[PDB]
Formats: structure tokens, sequence, C-alpha cells
């Protein structure tokens, strides 16, 4: 068909992408995306056809068809010719048939609209369905079924599909194999390929297409480009695949299934066939319901059961069904005290329902959630366009030409009748039970044919059901109050006359040190926040470290019950242990930032403790401690990395004797002594005011002085720790025999100098020239082992060079391999040509040069300068200036005294981490063994700090 209607689409005015939606006369829904600013011009072709829409003779006929629809035209019957086009134009095409939709989609390079369109549109007129392509692709569908044997999600998906009403055609199968798709149909005389021709012609080409192209030229260009060529499809009017009856017809209510998964998981899946609410889309009942389900507040059943500890995690929520019916699922991860009390958890669900009964419908939670999601959905920033097309094409089928964007995301009216329907629908009479545990071995014997999972019928006795339905008697269930707190104050602040290109020290006292520049590349309502804590006590004891660690644990554990909705309102934060103390960082929108900021400050400022919760947290991390004693050799090697590069780091054994004497009054008295004196440096960024930032800083410091009169720190005590000096040619090493792993680990480290002008580009460029030829040679060409890494390592504000490499070798022999690579680089000094140099410096420059894509991207790096006290935020420009400065003669200079073996300024580090049981040899000096690590690092020097900027 050729027909067009359309207008100015309600395009959510933060976006500038011009839009036009329509449908052709033959049942082809067409959206037209005109983005003249794009590079990758995309396209999509979705048909609303389920995997259950196959004729009953061939299960998965649509799956194998769309796996075979690409092959052979009358213009180009070659196999990958359209794929050769997309090979010419950097394209990644993909397609599927879902349970509702048979979709096809791709993109093109920049402008090859009619090129890809003509290489694409010939699938209709002559579908060849080549024989060897069929015989290979049926093995691909068998492999698709086989990789569906292991993914538990689609196993339980198909278990939901087939174990309903077996006569009703919801019980058909989706993927297919060799046997049920090839072996049995053609032996009935019903040949496959002629049925493929019939199933694409009379059935596919009839109706239900929902397509979209992403053009970029103009509106009328794409209009007469694509509306013209897709007259090739014409309507044959198939009946609509719809199941107006639910399948769960009375063999299904209160019916158990003990399911064996692949992975050892503990899960109860509770199913509700619920009516079609596609017409009820202006309310969004069900996902507002699931908002109420996984909600965490006062009287939260989540708060109840995790306070009881009975749950790992849960979700309840609406499942999109078919055109006739819909579903509703409740999915929960369990504990043993959850496992023994599942039915009571269901009873708790019933008490939650009874809580809903005591409140009925409430306008205000819907109103605030609605307004928040509305302002959010306008202020959703941008979008990965590919896949977005598939999404909108997924809902172009269900909505008219303007009701697609703000479809479910713009609610309209309060519908208490739908609320009382679903409260009336969600009943114990309505429950379908699916229990997923790996401990279901043996007693479960009626095994799945397609996948081999074991299930039982074994229905619920009526004592428990009757016991459920009369006893609706709730306990600690209480109302969660709203915490909205006005995010409408999002007006973008224009930058003042004080326009400096970086966050500046705008406020400095003995207590204050304030740093803030706002948004330039993004112009966002969010703001991101970075906050310094120092205490001396955080480096002094294993005992008090465990204390403060678990202190932060139970602490951030606590207000998360409050902070669920607020961070659910898109306001994230961070409490993180450091060796300096804690670490604070907050990110997010300007809804409630100084307010909730102050709430957090006061809350962590004064907090109370429960003894049982104390001891359970203690024991939980106690059992976490001795778990660590068998890490991976590269992971535990990274532990020795952090262990052999410091002033002191207390070991897990140091921690393990230390927990033997821990009491709650000890740290409970110690905490204000612990927080007795601090300095806080604040890094700030985003849509805020300089003078308001001054007031917020004064606020938080005065708040803490109000709490416990935390006095300012001293410059005479703000100390940092150094990296140790080798005896200028003495390279030292020792070994660590592992227990479990039979791989022998080893990792190298070096010390050039500080992050001066030269040494940064030295280490990075050198790291890059041991990236590609070494990845070419040692890991690829030699295959010494699987775990092979080569890369940087920044310790104590000093860079260096690590090799996270693990195999089963004599490590001295592997060192000899390393030394062979050093001779390789010796030859490669002159062999770095002009071109290797130029490609090499420009690739590291592109590695180096990158504008921010997030407001937090540069902030972590700035924070790295902060924790190293650097603040030259254009030292990367200095890095570019030195990248303009390296010569080939420098790497002679860099090799002789720094990199060689006779190198008089040699700073080499290595450590063996042995196993569980473990062409030119230079005159290496024999290193020592390192037994007393205390006496090892006891007598050696340290390194200089900064002549300042």
């Amino acid at each position: 068909a050729i027909k067009r209607i359309g207008n100015h689409i309600t395009k959510s005015p933060e976006d500038k992408r011009e839009y036009r939606g329509l449908e052709l006369a033959n049942g082809i829904k067409v959206l037209l995306i005109s983005d003249p600013t794009t590079d990758k011009s995309s396209a999509a072709l979705d048909v609303h056809i389920g995997s259950l829409s196959d004729p009953p003779n061939i299960a998965g006929l649509s799956h194998f068809l769309e796996h075979m629809l690409f092959l052979g035209t009358k213009k180009y019957p070659k196999e990958n010719e359209y794929s050769q086009f997309l090979s010419e134009h950097a394209g990644s095409s993909n397609a599927f048939t879902s349970g509702e939709h048979t979709n096809y989609y791709f993109d093109v390079s920049h402008e090859h609209l009619e090129g890809a369109l003509d290489r694409f549109a010939q699938f209709f007129l002559s579908p060849l369905f080549d024989e060897s392509a069929k015989d290979r692709e049926v093995n691909a569908v068998d492999s698709e079924h086989e990789k569906n044997v292991m993914n538990d999600a689609w196993r339980l998906f198909q278990l939901e599909k087939a174990t309903g009403n077996p006569k009703h055609p919801f019980s058909k199968f989706g993927t297919g194999n060799k046997y049920t798709l090839e072996t049995r149909p053609n032996q009935e005389g019903i040949d496959v390929r002629q049925e493929l021709l019939k199933f694409h012609s009379a059935y596919y080409s009839s109706n239900l297409m929902a397509v979209v192209v992403l053009g970029r030229e103009s509106l009328d260009d794409l209009t007469n480009l694509v509306v013209k060529l897709f007259s090739e499809v014409e309507n044959k009017n198939v009946p609509l695949p719809e199941f107006p009856e639910h399948p769960f017809q009375e063999e299904h209510l209160k019916q158990l299934y003990k399911i064996v998964p692949i992975k050892d998981i503990r899960n109860l899946y509770v199913t509700f066939p619920i009516p079609d609410l596609q017409k009820y889309y202006k309310s969004n009942p069900g996902h507002y319901l699931g908002h109420l389900i996984g909600h965490e507040g006062p009287g939260s059943l989540l708060s109840e059961l995790k306070s009881k500890g009975w749950v790992n995690t849960l979700v309840g929520g609406q499942k999109e069904g078919a055109r006739g019916f819909m579903f509703f699922i409740i999915n929960v991860d369990l504990t043993e005290e959850g496992l023994l009390h599942v039915e009571d958890i269901i009873l708790h669900m019933f008490q939650y329902i009874q809580k809903l009964r005591a409140e009925g419908p409430q306008e205000w939670v819907f109103q605030e959630l609605k307004d928040l999601n509305a302002v959010a959905f306008r202020f959703k920033d941008k979008e990965r366009p590919r896949g977005y097309t598939s999404k909108i094409a997924g809902i172009l089928h269900y909505y008219p030409l303007e009701e697609v964007l703000t479809a479910e995301y713009l609610l309209e009216e309060f519908r208490p009748d739908l609320i009382e329907m679903v409260l009336d629908k969600l009943r114990p009479e309505n429950v379908r039970v699916a229990i997923v545990s790996k401990s279901f071995e043996g007693k479960t014997d009626r095994t799945e044919e397609w996948y081999g999972t074991q299930y039982k019928q074994e229905a619920i006795p009526d004592e428990v059901i009757k016991k459920w339905q009369n006893a609706d008697l709730n306990g600690k269930f209480k109302l969660p109050t709203k915490n909205e707190f006005i995010p409408t104050n999002f007006e973008i602040l224009p930058l003042e006359k004080e326009a400096t290109p970086y966050p500046a020290l705008i406020k400095d006292t003995a207590m204050s040190k304030l740093w803030f520049k706002q948004d330039d590349k993004f112009f966002l309502p969010k703001a991101n926040l970075n906050f310094e804590f120092f205490s001396p006590f955080a480096y002094v004891d294993p005992l008090h470290s465990n204390m403060a660690y678990l202190y932060l644990e139970l602490l951030k554990d606590s207000l998360n019950e409050y902070a669920y909705a607020a961070e659910l309102a898109g306001l994230s934060y961070d409490l993180q242990n450091t060796i300096y103390g804690m670490y604070l960082s907050v990110k997010g929108y300007n809804d409630k930032q100084p307010i909730l900021l102050k709430k957090i400050i006061e809350k962590m400022a004064t907090f109370e403790i429960d003894e049982k919760r104390f001891e359970i947290i203690k024991e939980a991390y106690m059992r976490s401690l001795n778990n660590f004693r068998a890490e991976q050799p590269h992971q535990h090697a990274m532990y020795y990395l952090r262990l052999l590069m410091t002033e002191v780091a207390w070991t897990k054994d140091e921690l393990k004797e230390a927990l033997d004497d821990v009491t709650l009054p000890r740290l409970k008295a110690f905490i204000p002594q612990l927080l007795s004196r601090l300095h806080i440096e604040a890094l700030l960024h985003g849509n805020i005011t300089k003078q308001a930032a001054l007031g917020i800083m004064q606020m938080v410091e005065d708040t803490l002085i109000e709490h416990a009169h935390t006095k300012p720190l001293l410059p005479s005590q703000l100390v940092r720790y150094r990296e140790v000096q080798l005896p200028d040619r003495g390279w030292f090493v020792y070994q660590q025999r592992n227990e479990v792993h039979n791989n022998s680990g080893i990792e190298i480290y070096y010390q050039t100098d500080m992050q001066s002008t030269s040494e940064n580009m030295f280490l990075e460029l050198f790291a890059q020239i041991i990236s590609e030829p070494a990845f070419n040679t040692l890991r690829t060409k030699e295959q010494l082992g699987y775990i092979v890494f080569s890369g940087p390592r920044r310790a104590n504000g000093i860079q260096g060079l690590r090799f996270i490499i693990q195999s089963e070798k004599p490590p001295h022999y592997l060192e000899s391999r390393v030394e062979a690579f050093l001779i390789t680089m010796e030859k490669s000094i002159e062999d770095m040509t002009e071109e290797a140099f130029q490609k090499h410096i420009q690739a590291l420059a592109i590695r180096r040069l990158d504008k921010p894509k997030k407001l937090s991207a540069e902030s972590a790096k700035y924070w790295g300068e902060i924790i190293s006290q650097q603040y030259n935020f254009d030292r990367d420009n200095t890095e570019v200036a030195y990248l303009k400065t390296l010569t080939k003669e420098d790497i002679i200079k860099f090799y002789k005294e720094m990199l060689a073996v006779d190198a008089p300024r040699r700073h080499k580090v290595s450590v063996h981490v042995l196993a569980r049981e473990m062409s030119q040899a230079p005159a290496l000096p024999q290193p020592e063994v390192i037994q007393n690590m205390t006496e090892f690092k006891r007598g050696l020097p340290l390194f200089p700090l900064v002549k300042p900027h």
C-alpha cells in the first residue's frame, strides 16, 4: 500500500528529533524517525506475530522462518549479499520473533537509505529457502534450544507456557529443534519449504506489521523513499493471534510445582492470570501496584522479613500476557528460615493485601509517583537509538500515531474501580505456585521433554488454604508517608562573572576547604558531590578498623530503609570504607539535596545500636573473613599488591585474632572518640549556587560541631605515607605457595619517578608499546597461560607497571620469558619506525583525550587528583605537551639507567605466588628471599613529595 497521514508529533521538547507516525492500508504501522543530526541511520520491521502463532504441525516454525527469511532473493540469491552490504557499511543487524512480535531491524552507515532499503526489501517476492541453509539453520535452532536448556529464565518461561491448559494453544513450543521442526513435519507429507512459502505469503504478508525507519535527510525525502518501495506488501487478512480465555482454568489455582533449576537458587514464583488492561493504560494499575509491592517503608513487609532475615530478595509484578489475557508474577529469593516458612511468607503477602484493604485506594501515592515519573520522563536525558526503535515499534502496535511516546509514561485519571478489581483479583483463590530449588532432586520425576526439568502437581491441602482465607489479621503493617520534597526547582543556573574553568578553593578555614564548578557540557538538573573524611584512627588498628567497617555496615544498612524511595527518586549516594576513613559521595537531581544531605549528616552524626543486629553483622563479616583465605591467585595477588606497596596494611590474620575480644560497649563508647576531630573537604558540581554552596558547607560543619563538637584537625597531623626506596639496584622478591590453586602467580612492578612531566608519558607510552606487540607475542604467540595482563599501577601517588598474569609455570622460567621480552624490546627500540611511533602516539592521545559523557566521569579523576592533593586540572594539557615532547632518543635514555639489568637506577619489583604444589640467559644478580617483611621494609628510604603548584 501507498498512503500517508501524519503531523507534528508530541516530541517531548528536550529532544530535537523530528517525528512522523502513520499506518499503511495493508496493516503496516509506520513510524518515521527524522534525525538529521544522526550518524547511524537505522531501520526496523516488526510484525505482531507470536512464537505460538505457528501451525500445530511445526513448533517453532516462525523461529526457523525468521532464521531463514534472510536467504535468497530474485535480485541477489547469494547468501550474505545484504550482509555484504552491511559489511561494507559497519552494520550490525538482528531480528527475532517474540511471544507477540516478529521483528527485524538494522542500521546503515550514514546515508545509504535506499541502498540498504533495496538490498533489504526483496525478501517478499522470492523467498528461496535454500536447502543447505535449512539443514545448517535447523542445527542452529537446535543449538538455540540447547543454550535454552541452561538459561533458567527461558526454561521457566516455557514452563509457564506449556503447563497451562494443554489443549489451549498457549501450550505450544517456541524455539524448536532438529526433530520436532524437521524430522516429524516432512514425514507426514507436509513438506517444510512449501509450507514456508505459504506461511510467509498468506500469513505473514497479511497484516500486523509495525515498522520504522530512522531517516536523516528530510521528511519528504524519506517519505517518497520508503513509502514507495513498501507497496510490495499487500493485505491477505489472517485472523488475529489472540487468546480471549485465560489458560489457567481451574486446574491451576493453588497448584504446586517443585522445580529443578540449573544453578542452586531458591525461588517461589507466584502467578496470577489477570485481565487485559491494555485498555486500562491511562491508569497504569499494575506497575504502580508493583511499586507498592517492592516498596520499602514503615511497616514494609520487606523491612519485616529482612529484619527477620527470612528473604534474600523479592519482586512481585505484572507480566505482559497475550492479547486476550495478561499475567502477574511474584518472584522471591529465599533463605532457609525463609525456606521453612514459605507458606507464612505467602501469609505475609496476604497481610499486605489486608493492609491494602485497610487503606483502599489512595490518590496521593499515585499522584506523587505520577508527577515524579512525568517530570522524570520529560527529563530523561537521551537514548541508545537502536533498540529504542524496537521498543517504540513494540508499542506502535498498541497505540495510535501520537499516543506512542507518552503512552504509559503519561497517566491521566484516577481509577479506583480498577484498583478494587485487582485487589479483588489478587486473592488466595487466584494463586498459582511455582517453587524453584536445586534440592528437589529425586522425588521429582515427571521430567520435561524439551528441557529435562522435573516438576510435580502435588496441590496444596485445604487446611492451609482455609487457614489463609479466613485469617486476615495483620501485625506491624503501617503507612509509608510520602517524601517528595519538590524536584520542580530544576531551572538551569547561568554562570556568574566568576567564570573559572575548574572547581576552585572558594572557602578555606582551619575547618573548611571547598571546591566547586558547575555543569557546562551537560546543563543537567543533577548534581554530584565528593566528600572527604579523615581520622588517624583509621590506619592504626585492625580492631578499630573492623569496628569502623562494621559501623559503616550497620549504619548505611540502617537509613537505606528510609533512602529507598529517595534514591528510587534518582538520588544516589555512597558510603565507602577507605584507609583514610570513610568515603562519602552523593549523586543526583536537585530534588532534596541540602535537605536530605542534612538528614544524612545528622543521622550518621547520631545513631543508635541493637545488640543482636550488632552481633549478627559481626558474625556475618566474621564468616566473610575466613572466606577470603582461598582467593584467586590474581585476586590475592592484587591483595599482595596493595600489601607490598604501603606503610602498613593489617592482614586478615591481624583482623582474625582481633575479632576475638570485640564488645559492643567498646566501640559504642569509642565512636565519638573515633569521630572526635576531623577535616572535611567538599568537592561539588552541578546546578547550584556559589553562595548556597557556602551556606551548605557552613551548615554541615556547624551541624557536626553541634553534634559532638568535632574540632578542626591540625596540619601537623594530616599525614600521608610513602613508597619505599630500593637500594638502587637491589631488586628483591619472595614466594607464596598457594593451597587450592595449582597455578603459580607472579606480578612485576616498577618505580620511575613522580607524576612529573616526563614519567607519565614514559609509563603510559611504554605500557602501550607493551600492549599490542606483547599481546601479539607472549599471550598469543607463546601461550604461556590464560590469565595474562600488562598494565599500569598507581601507588602512593606514584605510577608503575603491573602484570596480572597467572599460569602454571616455574616462575623463574617465566621471568626468563619476561627477560626474553626485554631483549625483544631491546631490538624493538630502533625497530619502532616512524609509523609505529605516530600510530602509537595518536592512539595513546585518543586514549588520553576524552571529553566527559557524564557529570561524574571527570569527577572520579578529579577525585584522584584530590586524594593525591594535585589540583592541576590542566595537567592533562601538560601531558599533551609532553606527548608532543617524547623522542626516539629518549627511550634509549629511558632504557639504560632505568630499564636495563645493569641499570644503576633500577627499581624492579616482583613477587612469586606459587602453585598449590610448586634463547640467551643474562648474568642476573641472585635476589634474596624475604622472610621478615617487617625487617624487610624496616630499613629502606622513601620518596619525595611535591614542589607545589
